[PDB]
């Protein structure tokens, strides 16, 4: 995840390759769709969904070892792990299916959020020291904007 690519094009796609059991595939559909508006909403980025691995970035769902030298673990932790622009596994988001993925107030882990930060590492955004901000490394829910002033300068400093 130490990479220093940015994407090549501002047209990217992505693939939801599966599901969570914790959530409706339309709710699901739906917050990804969010999450990615959310960045294309303040850079020349655009986002389509595909249907194929050709796609820029292929959305997973997984549970421990699932292909990747980054197995998850379990309940909590690490909630989820995206690597940085490039071919390949480059540019994927892998969701830990162990965790209670839900949205808005309550338990369990907005996968709203979540997608939107992860899609912010796929997009090679590194990690902000504002707390605040979404890019920030520890998960924390609240409402409004998702988007810190902090976060709109990352992403429009590299597109
Ligand atoms: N419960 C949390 O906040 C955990 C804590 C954590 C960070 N790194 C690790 C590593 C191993 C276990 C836990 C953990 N953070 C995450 O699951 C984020 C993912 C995350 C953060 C958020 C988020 C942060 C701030 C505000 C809102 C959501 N949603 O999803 C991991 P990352 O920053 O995407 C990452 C990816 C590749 C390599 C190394 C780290
Ligand atoms: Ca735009
Ligand atoms: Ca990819
Ligand atoms: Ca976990
Ligand atoms: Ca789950
Ligand atoms: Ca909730
Ligand atoms: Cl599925
Ligand atoms: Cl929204
Ligand atoms: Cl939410
Ligand atoms: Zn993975
Ligand atoms: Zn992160």
């Amino acid at each position: 995840f130490e990479g220093d690519l940015k994407w090549h094009h501002h047209n990217i796609t992505y693939w939801i390759q599966n599901y969570s059991e914790d959530l409706p595939r339309a709710v699901i559909d739906d917050a990804f769709a969010r999450a990615f508006a959310l960045w294309s909403a303040v850079t020349p980025l655009t986002f389509t969904r595909v249907y194929s691995r050709d796609a820029d970035i292929v959305i997973q769902f997984g549970v421990a070892e699932h292909g990747d030298g980054y197995p998850f673990d379990g309940k909590d932790g690490l909630l989820a792990h995206a690597f940085p622009p490039g071919p390949g596994i480059q540019g994927d988001a892998h969701f830990d299916d162990d965790e209670l993925w839900s949205l808005g107030k309550g338990q369990g882990y907005s996968l709203f959020l979540v997608a939107a930060h992860q899609f912010g590492h796929a997009l090679g955004l590194d990690h902000s020291s504002v707390p605040e901000a979404l890019m920030y490394p520890m998960y924390r829910f609240t409402e409004g904007p998702p988007l810190h002033k902090d976060d709109v300068n990352g992403i429009r400093h590299l597109y």
